[PDB]
């Protein structure tokens, strides 16, 4: 049979994951149960995969399809049939994914290349400024650049994260929208009265968003104006299957979504990235070798991004031991057998526990935990499905060329700027949401005194 942890009566596996880091948690429980395990909540059963052994055979599309976990289900309150929380069979996925996907290629990232060298400067600015005796909050100025990379490249409007203290109060609605859904997740009774405070903030955070996000668009559509970001292409695209373009409603899900991932999200890499880089002083040295010899001129071009093949790799390699959205769902397209051994019905889920994955010893080799980014010298000598950071398929993610090429630029002009002090010895506390972030990770940098270009 199948390996399942400890139960809490009634309430079968539901406790488990009632703690602050679930997927911490899961990881230990895979470390001792193996690469599969059954757990069961009242009502619902998932599989826990692990080994890229069987994760290969649940990545086949004719077997096995994206599912909706009750999380992603909650968050489509706000997300509604956005890309991330649609199934593969809404007429709005694939409409909404053939008119994207043009907008997220490589050749796109040419385009949002310029904007994403404006805030990349608002932030080595930032650092610039500081004085001796101050430090950075790692996670909280990567997060003030990814989630305003993506308003400006995406919609054209500035969150000016840099210029605050406290959120824009669209992110401080988004993220309690976050919060609250996922605190669902544990509730007998979700209609007592002890919830009724949580349930009118939900819905005037709901409104926090939709009111901005229908404005912007609302505010495009009267313009006229051709910027030519992801708004612009949401507003005119359509789809080559059906003829049809997307209506206001879907773009809002749209753009609600990309500013979901944007976020913590993307900004957990770069966060994770430098944190393993000063742990591991050789490294962050070829790194900023490469960085220094690549970006010759005062402000990064898109062709010396490319050329960023060190620091790729250095963000291959965080995104294996810590990929910051680590777990997807799927659900069994018919009945069939896993792994020879496993039989599944029709509507079965699976989950693909990520970081997992990524510390498989028989595809990776004994020293899973070091980070060592020349696992990635090669990226094609990788097995299919050993890696698998941005999900799987038609249903993986869209932003990924969006979010590396950010990670890249962002990450090259650090180490071409700043030397860094892990001045705390800072012990990695990693604090989960939706996404993971080494929480309280602070540096100090010390200026290289290389003016930028205005
Ligand atoms: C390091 C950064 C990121 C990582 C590791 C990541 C990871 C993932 C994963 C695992 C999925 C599959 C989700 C599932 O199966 O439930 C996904 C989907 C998706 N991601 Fe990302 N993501 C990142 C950044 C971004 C960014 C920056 C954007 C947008 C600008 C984005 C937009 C999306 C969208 C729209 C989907 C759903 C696509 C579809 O199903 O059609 N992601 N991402
Ligand atoms: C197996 C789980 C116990 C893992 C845990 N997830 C949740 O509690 C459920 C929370 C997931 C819901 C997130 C919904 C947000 C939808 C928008 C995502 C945008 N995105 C991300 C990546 N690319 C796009 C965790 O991640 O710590």
């Amino acid at each position: 049979e199948m390996p399942q942890p400890k139960t809490f009566g009634e309430l079968k596996n539901l406790p488990l994951l009632n703690t602050d880091k679930p997927v911490q948690a899961l990881m230990k429980i895979a470390d001792e149960l193996g690469e599969i395990f059954k757990f069961e909540a009242p009502g619902r059963v998932t599989r826990y995969l692990s080994s890229q052994r069987l994760i290969k055979e649940a990545c086949d599309e004719s077997r096995f399809d994206k599912n909706l976990s009750q999380a992603l289900k909650f968050v489509r309150d706000f997300a509604g049939d956005g890309l991330f929380t649609s199934w593969t069979h809404e007429k709005n996925w694939k409409k909404a994914h053939n008119i994207l996907l043009p907008s997220f290629s490589q050749q796109a990232m040419k385009g949002y290349h310029a904007m994403m060298v404006d805030i990349a400067v608002q932030l080595v600015q930032k650092w610039e400024r500081l004085n001796a005796d101050e430090h950075i909050e790692v996670p909280e100025d990567m997060t003030r650049l990814t989630l305003d990379t993506i308003g400006l490249c995406g919609f054209n409007y500035r969150f000016n994260s840099f210029y605050r203290d406290q959120p824009h109060p669209f992110i401080t609605s988004m993220v309690r929208a976050l919060d609250e859904a996922m605190n669902k997740l544990q509730r007998a009774n979700p209609d007592d009265p002890a919830y009724d405070e949580n349930k009118r903030q939900f819905q005037e955070d709901i409104k926090v968003m939709n009111d901005l996000v229908d404005k912007i668009i609302a505010d495009r559509k009267a313009s006229g104006e051709q910027s030519d970001d992801l708004l612009t292409h949401m507003l005119n695209g359509k789809d080559p299957e059906t003829g049809e373009p997307l209506d206001d409603e879907n773009i809002r899900y749209q753009i609600i979504t990309f500013l979901i991932a944007g976020h913590e999200t993307t900004s957990g890499l770069l966060s994770f990235a430098l944190y393993f880089l000063v742990k591991n002083p050789h490294v962050l040295q070829k790194a900023a070798e490469e960085a220094a010899r690549v970006l010759v001129d005062p402000v990064p071009s898109y062709k010396q991004v490319k050329q960023l093949k060190y620091v790729g790799m250095v963000l291959n390699e965080a995104l294996r031991l810590w990929p910051t959205a680590p777990a997807f769902s799927l659900y069994a397209k018919e009945d069939t057998v896993l792994g020879g051994e496993y039989p599944l019905e029709k509507g079965d889920e699976l989950m693909v526990l990520i970081p997992q994955l990524h510390r498989d010893k028989t595809i990776w080799g004994d020293d899973v935990e070091e980070f060592r980014p020349e696992r990635f010298e090669n990226p094609s000598a990788i097995p299919q499905h050993a890696f698998k950071p941005f999900g799987n398929g038609q249903r993986a993610c869209i932003g990924q060329q969006f979010a590396l090429h950010e990670a890249t630029l962002v990450l090259g002009m650090m180490l071409k700027h700043f030397d860094f002090e892990d001045h705390t010895n800072y012990e990695l506390d990693i604090k989960e949401t939706l996404t993971l972030k080494p929480e309280g990770f602070v540096v100090k940098a010390k200026s290289k005194k290389i003016p930028l270009g205005g």
